[PDB]
């Protein structure tokens, strides 16, 4: 059947802002999941977890009597597609459970241990969400074997989905690089914003760089893709080695023998892949990865024996009985105990990946010092297992259930709790009205407040105006900000505050984060006005302001907005063509496509556009807020020609004269282009529409305001 | 970026289900368009549009002088994609606009005739819809040139997205027969369900069939496409004769001169496609299809001139500039003006299409009655350009504006007015225990009913129970429907009828359309009590019953399911899997994936199956509504393997035993198999799901009860 993807295959493509639409939803509209989940009996949820993991299937038996290991393995790949660069992937939609990711190579047979935790999920029902459920299954896999985990959150809502990612360009599962899709560049460049070696793969080769089993490389790519999923060294090696704990590898034939992924099965299979013809296809017979490895003495307890053995054993390269590369320690004598047969032992063994921690010269002293401290080991796995499983969540107040943990982290961006009573509706009136006689224009305070509101991305709902780290490094200093004309806003704005809190009774206090915010509102109250309307814009205080030292600054730099279509704004020349970029943008400030078109004409005429550029500020009255930038933009009277000077820069010029009335980027010119997007264009640029355009400005407008406002949820 | 469908190409796709959300309509969720269209003033309208038939912009000059050729292509082509088979289509939802029509190569410089409605769809707004604004024009642009429209209804709301429509396989444009991808096999027989002879052609290719100028050979392709489109051969007569009595075609230079279509063409073409390098590129320079005929002495006046052409000369093939076949009147006179220079004449000249009207031994017939009584072929082409422009409107209670013809025609499937007092709740309680005291079944008034309701399609919003069309031919014989039993219910029904309506006082009467829908509203609600549920479930009367008369067998059979997911219902092997084909009518009943689900396993324990299958009854307690389907399904202790018999049926057995449990078809077991399906069935199968799954289920059955209900929209 083919479709309009096929005929026009580099045209732009909305549908990935109308995802996640009530259509699909199988809950009712009022669903609320977090009240749910607070009524959830969390500790009886984790009794059957427990016993669980001792209670084998015929159709995929336990290895050594304990799903332990399976589970962690589970839990730590629904966590390990996360993404810094755009904070895509990661746990907190449950998305292991659909395409791609379910039938990912690196995700086989995981689908058994999704299947394994139907019962319990089937038996709490909404009360606990697939997302939430496989976390606590990896904490409860990890508390049975005598680790004591960090804590847990609830919160992860169910989606119904996939969502839309770009895992890369090979047309091959498991491609080796330098192919003609190669994620590769120069000297090992990964290209952002992805995080794994090969397509399918969830950080790095088990064998080595594209399959050469090379410790010291290994630990390069190991290095380069934890660190792009936001691990540091201590953190990676506390996270393999801790992983590397408990359970096994599965590779006892062939790889031929393992047929179709679970997207490819027949219907028969019920939503299960990767059946295997090698003798009973499970169980002794498994095969997974097509390795063969067990790293302890006690793969269904928790013990120092992975450091005991990578330091006290040297290593000789073997093959398993798939053929891949492994290593083992000959003249070990066989402590490690088989999986089913209780007169079988076999000697350590370890992936080429495992011996990266002791041949990384950065490793191996992190790794030593873990041996020789195994509570330091297990205090760092622990804090990186929280870490692991909750970066992609959100702010802390998402956090729900009895085992949330008391301490703050840096990571999480914290919020400092507000302690006094808060501005009303007379007061943030007071204020408007002091922010507007200051002189601030209605460009300077709209620019500003989105700079600060903006930041936020519903991949991983980092950032957004809440701690006012506008003002904080780095964002004060990013250039999308304006970092000069920020400080004189800034200057002003904590003027006013100082002076407003200075005055008041009783404990009251604005933050900035709030100044800022109404601030912005009160930009856009006097744009309405400036054009004839009087309107409310809503706000809603609560905001807390962080210190520098609760902020990062090497983790807030993949915040940065270096494309930001709303601004007008490319911080360099990219390969992808602006007007994907800003629907990359709308997606990630969680707006559909008619937000996207109201809010982006809007800001056209408000001058919120990065250095004062014309492009796309279609009006003769600049500060006003009107429907302008459509009526203009469709104006068949114009005629819109590249320049000379620069392909992506479009002039404007009267069809008839010749003269030259505007210019344009791509990111403008696209609603006039695009069927779809000038559709809607068009509604906001009709006679009838300037009462429609300014309500649904002021509701996005707000809407971004409030993205990262999960204390009023 | 690689994506699901690139890697499981022939997985189902869902996404053809949640098209159409609030998320990418840019007007509020309570915008009603027919309230927005009973107050435009359409007169103004109107006259706006008269005046802009004569007033030529120099980008797309008018030829004479007069756009009104360009706009009745334009609504001729709106409604020209309209199918018979599946109902998709049409005028009525203004797809036009949108990929891939906009960019059809037989839509060529359609975008300008669009493009110069701009000013009157932004001066109205959201009172007139493009869809009306389309065929309006075509109205108008007769009316202009002398020919007096049959009438006219408002009604067709916008939509913002394209439709997902089969159009074909083949991935060149204009594809020749007989390609890898061939929409023809046999004795030139159009495969099912489309309408046209080549991809991104209205009906027919106008220079023959594959391109060879056989007006004989035209004629059949005519014929056959024509009547997917539900015209007869007086009709299509009249509309071919008709619409080219006025304007012209346009091929003054190569093909190769014109550039890329409106989906393909730079961002600074706004939206527009087709720019030509060919001299002006046009006008009188203008290339569109490259044929180059102009039929009539006056083509901006309707005129008996086609006819008088058509047989008083006979025709020379020949090229026109382009290179294209067509054909010139031998012997004549330079007697057509031009469209552009006052002292240029040409000859008469046809295309192959227009000589089939001559050649066809039938369609001569009809012609030569028309050539001989010019106002039978008026009165023939106002009804067929009615017929043409609102088959896709559905029922006359849609109908909105001041010009709506009064006139019932049979095409309409006609429902006839309800002239006496409605039953009220006591008497639908009277009426229901009634029903259930006759001894019919659960199975049997679940059943009936939705026979009776799930004929609708909201692709043309034809079909519904509105008019107890099930009691007719051809609905009453359909092997879907059953009908030994299906006769026996009704029986059963009309006389319980002929008894209300025996005992009533001052008019009152239920009609047998709504007893239908009443009695299976009974069923469920019986089937709740069977389950341990009081559930009333909602019931609105007020359907007539029409009369065979007012129900055109023909034209009914399109409406035959062969295929009924919901019924487990095959009629025949189709190459198209089973699950594929239950997407399609979940798509035509309005239906979203949850409500698809929901709907689907309810109908399966209630005794909904054709023939009383057991395929998918998933339960031990048949006639009961409860969740068991999806319990059953979701149970791992059950193995499916397909039979040796028949691959698309499957059994399921215990896993530990060997027992048989089940069986169950492709539509079954698509619910546990596919991902996204799956996690839909699974919220069913929770244990807590038990009254959600008959709420929701009563919500989806009364949805589909009241589909065609446009009475009380
Ligand atoms: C360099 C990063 C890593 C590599 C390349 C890697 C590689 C793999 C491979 C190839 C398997 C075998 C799959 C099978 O054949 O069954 C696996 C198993 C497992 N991994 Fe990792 N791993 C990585 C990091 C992690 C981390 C961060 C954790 C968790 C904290 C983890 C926990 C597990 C567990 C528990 C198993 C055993 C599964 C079982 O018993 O069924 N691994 N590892
Ligand atoms: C066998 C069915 C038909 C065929 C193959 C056909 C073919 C075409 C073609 C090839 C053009 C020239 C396009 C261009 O070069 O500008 C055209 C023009 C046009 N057709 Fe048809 N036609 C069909 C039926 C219809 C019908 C049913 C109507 C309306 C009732 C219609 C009304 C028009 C009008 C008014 C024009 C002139 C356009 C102008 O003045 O710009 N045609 N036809
Ligand atoms: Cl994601
Ligand atoms: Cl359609
Ligand atoms: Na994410
Ligand atoms: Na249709």
């Amino acid at each position: 059947g083919t479709s309009n993807r096929d005929w026009w295959p580099n045209q732009l493509d909305l549908s990935i802002l109308h995802r996640h639409s009530s259509l699909s939803d199988p809950m009712g509209k009022d669903f609320n999941y977090a009240q749910a989940f607070e009524k959830l009996d969390l500790a009886a949820v984790k009794r059957d977890l427990h016993a669980l993991m001792t209670t084998s299937q015929d159709w995929w038996p336990a290895d050594f009597g304990h799903y332990g290991g399976l589970f962690i393995r589970m839990a730590w790949h629904s966590a390990g597609t996360y993404r810094t660069a755009d904070g895509r992937g990661g746990a907190g939609e449950g998305q292991q459970r659909f395409a791609p990711l379910n039938s990912w190579p690196a995700n086989a047979n995981l689908d058994k241990a999704r299947r394994l935790l139907w019962p319990i999920k089937q038996k709490y029902g909404r009360a606990i969400s697939w997302a939430d459920l496989l976390i606590l299954t990896g904490n409860v896999a990890l508390e049975s074997m005598g680790f004591k985990t960090f804590g847990f959150a609830g919160g992860r809502a169910d989606t119904w989905e996939p969502e839309d990612v770009y895992w890369g360009s090979e047309k091959i599962w498991l491609e080796l690089s330098g192919g003609p899709n190669s994620r590769y560049s120069g000297d090992r460049q990964l290209e952002n914003p992805l995080a794994a070696v090969q397509m399918g793969l969830i950080y790095v080769n088990p064998e080595g760089p594209d399959g050469n089993p090379d410790p010291v490389a290994a630990a390069r790519d190991i290095r380069d893709t934890f660190a792009r999923m936001a691990m540091n060294d201590e953190e990676t090696v506390a996270l393999i080695a801790g992983g590397h704990t408990f359970g096994k590898t599965h590779g006892a034939g062939p790889a031929s023998n393992v047929g179709a992924e679970p997207e490819a099965a027949g219907i028969e299979a019920q939503g299960l892949g990767w059946k295997s013809a090698y003798r009973t296809g499970k169980g002794a017979d498994a095969i997974t990865s097509g390795l063969e490895v067990t790293w302890t003495t006690t793969p269904t307890q928790w013990s120092h024996n992975f450091f005991e053995n990578l330091f006290g054993y040297e290593w000789e390269l073997t093959k398993s009985p798939a053929g891949a590369h492994q290593w083992v320690a000959k003249g070990a004598d066989a402590v490690i105990p088989d999986a089913f047969d209780p007169s079988k032992k076999h000697r350590p063994t370890m992936l080429t990946t495992d011996l990266s921690l002791r041949f990384d010269p950065a490793y191996e002293k992190i790794s030593r010092r873990f041996h020789e401290n195994p509570e330091q080991f297990a205090d760092a796995f622990a804090r990186a297992w929280f870490k692991l499983t909750h970066r992609d969540m959100g702010p802390r107040a998402r956090y729900l259930g009895p085992e949330v943990p008391a301490e703050v982290l840096l990571w999480q961006d914290p919020i400092p709790a507000v302690d006094h009573p808060l501005i009303d509706a007379a007061d943030a009136a007071e204020l408007k009205a002091k922010v507007l006689a200051s002189g601030l224009t209605v460009s300077q305070l709209v620019s500003t407040a989105w700079a600060a509101a903006s930041t936020f991305r519903g991949s991983d709902k980092r950032g957004g105006a809440n701690g006012a780290r506008i003002r904080l490094a780095p964002q004060k200093d990013w250039e999308a900000n304006q970092p000069e004309q920020l400080a004189a806003v800034l200057e002003t704005l904590e003027a006013i505050r100082t002076a407003f809190n200075g005055a008041q009774r009783g404990g009251k206090q604005v933050s900035l984060a709030d100044l800022i915010v109404l601030a912005g509102c009160a930009g856009v109250e006097q744009a309405a006005k400036n054009a004839g309307h009087a309107v409310t814009v809503p706000f809603a205080p609560g905001r807390a302001d962080a210190s520098q030292e609760q902020t990062d600054v090497e983790s807030m730099a993949v915040l940065e907005p270096v494309a930001d279509g709303f601004r007008n704004y490319l911080k360099g020349k990219y390969r992808v063509p602006a007007e994907v970029l800003l629907v990359d943008k709308a997606q990630l400030l969680t707006l559909s496509a008619p937000e996207m078109t109201v809010l982006l004409g809007g800001l056209r005429v408000l001058g919120a556009n990065v250095g004062q550029s014309r492009h796309g500020v279609f009006t003769a009255r600049e500060q006003a807020l009107t429907n302008d930038f459509f009526v203009n933009l469709l104006d068949m009277g114009t005629e819109w020609k590249p320049t000379a000077a620069d392909a992506d820069v479009f002039e404007g010029r009267d069809r008839a004269t010749g003269e030259l009335k505007w210019t344009g980027t791509r990111v403008d010119l696209v609603f006039g282009s695009h069927s779809q997007l000038r559709a809607l264009a068009e509604v906001y640029g009709s006679a009838d529409a300037q009462e429609k355009f300014v309500r649904d400005f002021v509701a996005v407008w707000n809407k971004v305001m409030n993205l990262d406002r999960f204390d009023l949820a």
